[PDB]
């Protein structure tokens, strides 16, 4: 994997992922572990130090990962002050639906042929406190009851974006730029 | 072990590596199996190039046996969603997901050298698997402009294409021996 | 993975978390080695080389670690004068919760998801020793006493940020900054 | 691990940094390797000086004996006052490179714990022991038997007993 | 170490049980196979118990199983002691009628933890048996096992998988 | 390396006692539960000796062991030599009352070092057979299996996991 | 562990019945044509029964099978249980005719998953010996032999792969 | 891995009551020591039983429970020490009936020991109990002896009371 | 595969009181060595005992484990070094009963030996002494000679006090 170089005053050259983060957008791609999010959430402090106002873009083609992880970007992106997009691009699956769902209110958004899972594949109590945090997390941005979270949730099966945009994980599912 | 090429930018020279040179060129490489970390490098670059210009071509060089499933959808939807026209060029081969992205380059800039080998068969819950599947019959059926009986029926073979026979089905548009 | 280049005016370009420890912001991520205790104290001694007065920022989010690698941050966090913010972010587990709560009164701070831990995952005397010196390290900056201390490290069990805050672990669970 | 760089415009890695403040780590278990990076900069900083002290930040389990004493005579080869810094732990020949600093300059941080337990044919280990014997008794100001006793126990010490001991001369909490 | 008495498992099988335990694979089928078709030839009139404590496995070989239990005469008593999920639940459920037993803690799963159309056509042979033994419809089937639980003894007795759940013998 | 006398286990269990040893998987399981239904055919009503030395193991190959030792209908004298923690606490605590003992420096702990709801399913499982056998209640049961912490065997015994601390035979 | 009754596999040969089971190498061919010849020396003329259940496996190893049945004059019975694939599905079409068989959840391939010039030569081989016991065409076998799939055991009865589909003894 | 037959040469040697504490001590070892100790109680509950150990010790829990064992069964326990009997193995060195603990002249013996931390340390007193019962030394005098990284002569085993008779051939 | 005969070849070895060390010496194979001496003293405590060593040497207490139990034993222990007899190999060859100790005519013989400092030092001490009493040689004769890294020839070692006999054939 190497990683191409672009050039972008003057002339500066850059590698193509400093580049996209200079366009304000931020991956979260494979695995989530406590690597991801510390270079995540220092993403998104750095771009709402550049403005607090501009949208962020969040690209995002994960199948999940650990959980602690996955909320220290989820709290991260509720704490700074600016307009999240969230794209699905491949797919959204266990945190990375989460994340998806965490968006600003009609700035999420999911490309036609992404798939997106909401099902999630250390003591008992305590593995069950988590689940309940993402029930509520997942109740309060898609707007849904926690019985339909907890009974959704329990189903092993991936949503189209169109069903996801119903559910109320995601708001706009496109194939051009409108 | 990667060259490195000068190319002049205006005040200077400037020193990459010979594939972010082709980068310069409006060229991506999709060469191997396709992972997240190829659709994204991919997706990236598209999107770079786009920026650059909505509106001069974008080539995409295509040796790759295929890959992850979520992953060649990612770069399928990208390039339908940038504005760019996108020429396809199969070297090597062309396999399940890379055929795929082959086809779903813009109609008439879909291309082949002359030994190339072309493959739309493909080598996690039930349902689940067979919608993608269901989702791979679709593009294939949009972009060859056949029935999805066609090509359900054809992807069930587990047997590579030539470039002559991939451009007759639909997948490719130009089998070209030297640049026209 | 690729660690992204930003620019910052002075035009100087770092890695972001060259840029970071600019903002006076130090990372203690995942375990917690003798590797990470010395990069850990390099910074603090840098920072406070910069400004002896200036707050410094911790950002907490690991399971924990090596003892005395984690006791080697807290004697220096201790050690430098300057006010020492502290921000659990996903957990503090372990010694990682030691070092949360051991940051300036009234500038701990946990965001509102995060798990803390203070439950804890060489000869026999000397593993008691250890095991004292983090009780009395716990007492002093949560302000309990030893029996409740001794008591509540023995449950394997995380509490929520509001629960930390009630036992003295943190002072503030922020949603967004005030 | 990803290294910070910061700026003073010059632009080091941290660690570069570090050694411009004339400050040695001694970081982890100690070989041949270790040894010789730490010697080469006290070779450097000796020259860079006016005789102005030299910090030595030891967090260590021990290591290899004979690179442990290459760094010892290394210290006392190089005329300018050495600091030792024990943070963290200071264990076999890491307490020994502690308790080498000049006198008067020996320190801890308040939660460290230092060893001089020690966790080739046989008289030639022997003969190793023997030299770790004279070099503790040499800066403890211990008698060869008091060091022989107290290496034989698998304990550790807090920063106060080393103080008592003779191994360190400074237990701080915050700077004088 | 396995103890003597024969060797404790071929002990058991004079005794007319056969133990599914652990994963299924081909290997697994082929033994459990080859003590059917023995068990049978010594009488094709008494009872067969069979023990099962597995999490599932490979379906084909499970469904050979299936389709021995099926094809010799004898009654089979099927016994869930620990688990029985994925494959396992199945045989469990493909005893006679009425002697489909389970001890009073065990945990029983119907969910399911080669191309596509042939791995949902395995699928489709899946909700028939579950069906075809339970006596519940397929659409009951089909959105049961999308749901990734255990279900109680009593809830898999209720459901049709099991007839009844002992603490003690009858 | 195993001597022989039968190997001696194997001559073990002809004196009516089963061993659980070490971690408790689906293997040990049915190997118990095998044995367990041996000396109940040979006698229904002459005790069955259980050694336990286990750290614990999978939860639902202990509950099969446990559902096994109350099916039988023999009485079931456990021993808890070395260690009993986690599952093996359980069946230490299961076996009949009057007849749990445990020699003089044994270690016991309740404390229990897949989804979510499962997880949980399991754990209240626990406190139930636990909160049975000790005698106590759900909370204080709750409680004490949150506590990370090892039990002398005299303390185990007020607990109500043992009934007999024994230095020599009475 | 392999129970005794003196190993149950041995038992099974007693009763004429040969395993085909797991991916077949030169060492399962060996097994086979070992069992198959000594079947035939204790009667040249009653049945044997060739139990497949097999993903497949080494051509050559498949052929040496394959022409061990055929010289053996004794007749074949040949029974498909679970999956017979690649070269399991060609030793199961090469039973005597009339005594091919199936269970009902059976799965059958005929695709298959060295120098180039060998490789199409042994692949023609194939063809032949599908063709002769097929009654097909060679382009018939071919073209089946291109698709990625299994069939059901009466689509396979029907192609001439076998010839009856049992789910009890008739 | 390979053993001679007389029976198995350990299982022969079982016959004369004398029984094998080899090596690393887990729960493994453990159990089998426990079933023979209980076999060759049967077999007379009077007869001495022969504890051969060369051991440099292992799992404290495991060697509790044979120890647990020696105590709980009736009969006079011999223990000989050739080789080295190092942690849990000079505990059931010493745990031998009095006056039946012996060792071999070049035999070396260590009394010093090489889950959460106040388990750890519950368990360290009790094998300072263990120590102190059956040596006859105070608790004090163990817990420093047992602090110190050394081995004993069989001697000097002799006189710290964990054997009684250091012997060269037999009486 | 270890052929059987007219049971397995080692099994008869053992009853023609041959008992082999064989490779390096571990606690494992000192135990099987002390099992077979212990055994065929009862079964005659005066008829020879036969010590078949090809050892490069092991663990120092396994060595003197079955030096302990050599010297224990009434027996008359011939040992026959065929081979090589290093570290404590050599040791054992040497231990044997005087006048019966052997060695094929192409053998190696090394006295050279390739935890705490002090206690390695003192098990030297103790091998110092071992190897001088059976050698009737002075501590200094074997501490220098210890320390060069050699092997001696059979009839080196004979002279040496390490041995007897070097028998081509038998006499
Ligand atoms: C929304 C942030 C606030 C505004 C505020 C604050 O709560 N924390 C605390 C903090 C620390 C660490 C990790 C945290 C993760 C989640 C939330 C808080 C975190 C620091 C931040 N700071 C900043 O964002 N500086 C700009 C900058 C950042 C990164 C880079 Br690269 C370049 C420039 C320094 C100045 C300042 O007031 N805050
Ligand atoms: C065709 C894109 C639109 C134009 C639009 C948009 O939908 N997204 C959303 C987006 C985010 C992440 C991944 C996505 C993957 C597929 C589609 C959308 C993605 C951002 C994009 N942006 C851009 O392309 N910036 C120029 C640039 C990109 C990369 C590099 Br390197 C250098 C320069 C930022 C400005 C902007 O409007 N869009
Ligand atoms: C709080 C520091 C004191 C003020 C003081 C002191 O105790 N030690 C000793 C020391 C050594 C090693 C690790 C230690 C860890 C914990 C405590 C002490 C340590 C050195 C420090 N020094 C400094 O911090 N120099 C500025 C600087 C540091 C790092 C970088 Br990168 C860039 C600039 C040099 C000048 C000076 O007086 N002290
Ligand atoms: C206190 C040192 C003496 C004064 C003296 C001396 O004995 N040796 C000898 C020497 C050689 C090799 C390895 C040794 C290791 C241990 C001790 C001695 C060593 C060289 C040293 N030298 C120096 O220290 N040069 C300064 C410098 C060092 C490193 C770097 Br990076 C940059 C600058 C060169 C100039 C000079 O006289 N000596
Ligand atoms: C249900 C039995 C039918 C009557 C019948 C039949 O369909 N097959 C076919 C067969 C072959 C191989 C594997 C099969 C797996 C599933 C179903 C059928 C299989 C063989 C059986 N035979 C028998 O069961 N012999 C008794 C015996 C068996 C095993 C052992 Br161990 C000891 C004794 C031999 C004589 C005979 O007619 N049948
Ligand atoms: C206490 C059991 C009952 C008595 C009863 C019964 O419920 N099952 C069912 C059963 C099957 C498999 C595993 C089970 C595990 C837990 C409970 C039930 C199991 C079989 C048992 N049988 C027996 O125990 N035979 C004696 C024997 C067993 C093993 C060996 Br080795 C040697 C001898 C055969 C005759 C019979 O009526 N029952
Ligand atoms: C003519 C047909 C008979 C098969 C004939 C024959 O061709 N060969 C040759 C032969 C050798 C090796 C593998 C072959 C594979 C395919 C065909 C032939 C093979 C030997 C066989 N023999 C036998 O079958 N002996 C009975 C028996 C066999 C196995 C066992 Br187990 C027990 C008893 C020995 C006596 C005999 O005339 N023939
Ligand atoms: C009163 C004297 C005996 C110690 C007494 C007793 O307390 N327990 C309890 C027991 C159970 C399990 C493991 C224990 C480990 C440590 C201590 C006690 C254990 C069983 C023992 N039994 C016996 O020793 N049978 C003889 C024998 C044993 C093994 C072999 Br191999 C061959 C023969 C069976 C009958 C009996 O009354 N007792
Ligand atoms: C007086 C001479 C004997 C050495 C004497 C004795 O000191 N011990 C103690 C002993 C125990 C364990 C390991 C020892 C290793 C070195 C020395 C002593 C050991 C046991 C031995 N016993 C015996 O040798 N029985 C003969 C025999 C043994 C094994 C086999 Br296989 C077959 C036959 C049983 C009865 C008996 O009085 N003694
Ligand atoms: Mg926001
Ligand atoms: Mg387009
Ligand atoms: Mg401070
Ligand atoms: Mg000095
Ligand atoms: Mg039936
Ligand atoms: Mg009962
Ligand atoms: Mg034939
Ligand atoms: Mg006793
Ligand atoms: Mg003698």
């Amino acid at each position: 994997p190497l990683i191409p170089i672009v050039v972008e005053r003057g002339e500066r050259a850059y590698d193509i992922y400093s580049r996209l983060l200079r366009e304000r957008i931020v991956c979260v791609m494979g695995p989530i572990d406590d690597s991801v999010a510390s270079l995540v959430i220092a993403q998104l402090l750095f771009l709402q130090s550049e403005s607090n106002k501009k949208p962020i873009h969040m690209y995002i083609n994960s199948p999940g990962g650990v959980v602690t992880a996955g909320l220290a970007i989820y709290d991260t992106m509720q704490y700074i002050l600016n307009p999240i997009c969230t794209w699905c691009v491949g797919q959204a699956a266990s945190m990375g639906s989460l994340l998806l769902a965490a968006g600003t209110p009609g700035m999420r958004h999911s490309l036609p042929n992404s798939r997106i899972m909401i099902h999630q594949p250390i003591q008992a109590e305590e593995i069950m406190k988590l689940k309940k945090q993402l029930y509520n997390i997942y109740a309060k941005h898609t707007k849904q009851s926690l019985q339909v979270i907890e009974s959704a949730m329990e189903r092993d099966r991936y949503m189209s974006p169109m069903e996801a945009q119903e559910f109320g994980i995601l708001d706009k599912v496109l194939v051009h730029p409108p």
